Parts: structure tokens; C-alpha cells; sequence
């Protein structure tokens, strides 16, 4: 299906170094990967659609650094964001691929926020896919 956040403008809170640049989570490659600095939590990362638009759908192509605590959160503000309306919630996410649907929301950002993470390191999305 039609990845609205495929090479969109992306931001995050760290990174751990060049090459895990926030924008390697929103080029199609499961070889390339956003990664935050390491052992700090919360952690975020959110995309700039470019323009208010339905979304439904983030599907999630964790690597091994997952949350297991996060939330996935909209924003229709037109300037850099700050505010946020969760549509999902876990504690116990394992990674992988999260493929998170929800009620229907007109959005020009979409954020992950971490607040736990399954390993000692960062967090970590080789892809964050944005549908609607």
C-alpha cells in the first residue's frame, strides 16, 4: 500500500552517529536504520507528511533495539509540533514489525515516543511506514 511517509522529512530526538540519521527510517531499505543515542530514555522520532492528511495506519520495522513501552501519536499543527494525540499505546511490545491500525485522523506529523526499550542499547526503526 501507498507509504505516505516514504522519504518525507523526518526528526528525532538523538541519534547515535552518522548513518543512523533520523531520515534512514523513511528510505524503503531494511538495511538502513534510524538509531537514538543509547541508554536515555524517553526517545522520539516523528515524520512531516508535508500537508494535513487522513492517515490510519504506522506499520513499524523495529530493529533489534525496540520499545516495548511506546506510543504512536498524531499532530495536525502546521508548525514544528508539539502537540500530540496518542491513537496506540503498549508495554509489552517485542519488536519486529508492528503493524498498528486506528481510528482514522487527519495528521501532518506522526511521532513514535519510547519510553521503554527491549535492550540496553537505543531505540531503533529500519522503516516507519505512514498509511491512510
Amino acid at each position: 500500500h501507498h507509504n505516505l511517509a516514504l522519504n518525507k522529512t523526518a526528526t528525532a530526538s538523538s541519534i547515535e552517529g552518522a548513518g543512523f540519521e533520523a531520515s534512514r527510517a523513511f528510505d524503503g531499505s531494511s538495511t538502513t536504520r534510524w538509531a537514538s543515542a543509547e541508554g536515555v530514555d524517553p526517545q522520539w522520532i516523528y515524520v512531516n507528511l508535508g500537508s494535513s492528511q487522513t492517515v490510519n495506519r504506522v506499520k513499524l520495522n523495529w530493529e533489534a533495539a525496540y520499545a516495548s513501552s511506546y506510543t504512536i501519536q498524531v499532530s495536525n499543527d502546521s508548525g514544528t509540533p508539539t502537540n500530540w494525540t496518542t491513537v496506540y499505546t503498549t508495554t509489552t511490545g517485542d519488536g519486529g514489525i508492528d503493524d498498528i491500525t486506528f481510528t482514522a485522523r487527519t495528521a501532518k506529523y506522526v511521532r513514535v515516543h519510547g519510553t521503554v526499550r527491549g535492550t540496553p542499547y537505543g531505540y531503533s526503526l529500519w522503516e516507519f511506514e505512514v498509511y491512510g
